[PDB]
């Protein structure tokens, strides 16, 4: 633990100027219209316009600890809203144009905006989930459940059990959970176009799943402020804040990004929703 | 740059939840509110304060930078910045006093005949001739009451200037004027969210407290005036905030994106008081 290779940390970031931005943002529209299977990729890169730091930016928290500060947080986890990013891949899930979402993030905030638990992998888990030791039962609640490194929390299963409660939330040497982990893989494999959002992609396996995509001939697309562990193997490579980027492209796609309620739970995607009509394209 | 990185407090969660009650009981039986803003009511969008942990200046003293998770065109108003839409809409704010270059006050479509900018408005340009400002789309791109090289289209053709005060700028004298008005004539002050070491932005919730009036002081770090708080709230402004709209039965109303209002529309309806002893 103590030992962790945390990777490469503190990298410095880039910035695309506003009319190769522009450009950039056009042609992920193009490829988003074109593309059949849609799959989001995200990391802890979108939530830091809620005050929650990335682990290895600038001020993540494994760089601080390198140069021997602290990370700061701005919010409270249970405080923390989601982000336009986070409410945009509400929208593209319910009109139909994004299949499947994977998720480093174990800051809970794709749960909370209210994105379906059937469509999204965790592969790191949530910071609001415990689950049955006994019966493998699991509970989203209002508050972070306390503990770390897949151990007790104090509460009881209450399914009629009694079962052991426990967190969700990896350590270092745990494997990764094999129900999320799988429709992952699967999803990615039967992608052509995998997005990358806010992560450098140098954990495995989960920073790998973006490449299974670009087997037999799809697309892959990294949005991010820093270099990433797969920048070489992108078609298309976007330096610049993901609301920025997630906001043009949703104008782009002639979509409105929905309100936020507070915090919510849907077990189960809903049926589709009317989305545009395409742009004619060559 | 003053008193800059000092270390945060941090209110357990039992005397965080009576604060917040209380604040609720000073609101329901105070005729004239003033909120009292400053850069911490931003930091949750992804915008740096200037005296934080990791505030511009404390990082500027350790030879560090800044970073911004945003840009100032994409950040997006709190519910700190929604629920003080709301308690304007509903009567519960008389007047806001803001010390935020930001431009998100504004954004949030708070009416700009109740808010004074104290230290300009990055979004805004004044014409040097007819005194007319335009509330743009994007930052202006100057600070120091220098030219935009944009001129006036009013009929003028003047310069256009920001209105981003440098150190030795005296402070816009209508704004500051409100400003004293409000602060002089209210029953209660509350600051949110600002370390009150700048004079004499910092200075105008102490004349709240002349002919009795509380004051409520809600930030992380120590402030100037402590000292002559009748409450102090150790929390993030939004939780505080939250929970505050909470107890008043008030909603966090929604953002629809980037918006001006130059006057205030008339008074909601809004819920029936407590009884209090
Ligand atoms: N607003 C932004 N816009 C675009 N990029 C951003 C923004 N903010 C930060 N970034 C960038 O977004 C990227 C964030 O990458 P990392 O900090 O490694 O987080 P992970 O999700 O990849 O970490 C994976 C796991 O490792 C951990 O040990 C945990 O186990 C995590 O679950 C960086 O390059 C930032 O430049
Ligand atoms: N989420 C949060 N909740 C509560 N407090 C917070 C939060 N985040 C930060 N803070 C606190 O918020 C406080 C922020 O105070 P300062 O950083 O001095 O900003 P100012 O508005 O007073 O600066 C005045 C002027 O000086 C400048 O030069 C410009 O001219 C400004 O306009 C700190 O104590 C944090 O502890
Ligand atoms: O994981 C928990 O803590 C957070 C803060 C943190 C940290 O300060 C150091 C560190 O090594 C890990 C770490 O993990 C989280 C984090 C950090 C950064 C992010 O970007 C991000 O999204 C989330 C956690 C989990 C639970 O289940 C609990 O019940 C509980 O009380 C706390
Ligand atoms: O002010 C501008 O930049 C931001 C970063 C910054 C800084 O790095 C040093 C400093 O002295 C002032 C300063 O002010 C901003 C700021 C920072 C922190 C806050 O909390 C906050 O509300 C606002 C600014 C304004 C323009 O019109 C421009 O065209 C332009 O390029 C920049
Ligand atoms: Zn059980
Ligand atoms: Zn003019």
């Amino acid at each position: 633990p103590f030992t962790a290779d945390k990777g490469k940390c503190g990298l410095p970031e880039i910035f695309d100027p506003p009319e190769e931005l522009e450009r950039k943002v056009w042609e992920l529209a193009r490829l988003v219209w074109q593309s059949s299977s849609v799959v989001f990729h995200t990391g802890a890169g979108i939530s830091t316009a809620s005050g929650i730091p990335d682990f290895r930016g600038p001020h993540g928290v494994w760089t601080m600890e390198e140069r021997g500060l602290a990370p700061k947080f701005d919010t409270t986890f249970e405080s923390a809203r989601p982000t336009q990013t986070h409410m945009a891949l509400v929208q593209l899930e319910r009109v139909g144009l994004l299949r499947f979402l994977v998720s480093q993030n174990v800051d809970g905030l794709h749960v909370r905006s209210g994105f379906p638990r059937d469509k999204l992998a965790e592969l790191h888990g949530n910071m609001f989930v415990e689950e049955c030791a006994k019966c493998k039962t699991q509970y989203v609640r209002d508050t972070v459940v306390g503990t770390m490194g897949l151990k007790a929390t104090g509460r009881l299963c209450t399914v009629a059990c009694r079962g052991e409660l426990r967190d969700t939330i990896l350590d270092w040497e745990d494997s990764l959970p094999d129900r999320d982990l799988a429709l992952a893989d699967e999803a990615s494999r039967n992608a052509d176009l995998s997005i990358t959002l806010g992560t450098s992609l140098q954990i495995r396996p989960s920073g790998n799943l973006p490449l299974a995509t670009k087997r037999r001939g799809g697309r892959l697309v990294i949005v991010n402020l820093q270099p990433t562990k797969h920048d070489r193997h992108a078609d298309l490579r976007i330096h610049g804040y993901v609301d920025e980027v997630m906001t043009r492209l949703m104008k782009h796609l002639g979509l409105e990004i929905p309100a936020w309620d507070g915090p919510r739970v849907l077990e189960r995607a809903l049926p589709p929703l009317p989305r545009p009509p395409t742009p004619k394209l060559e």
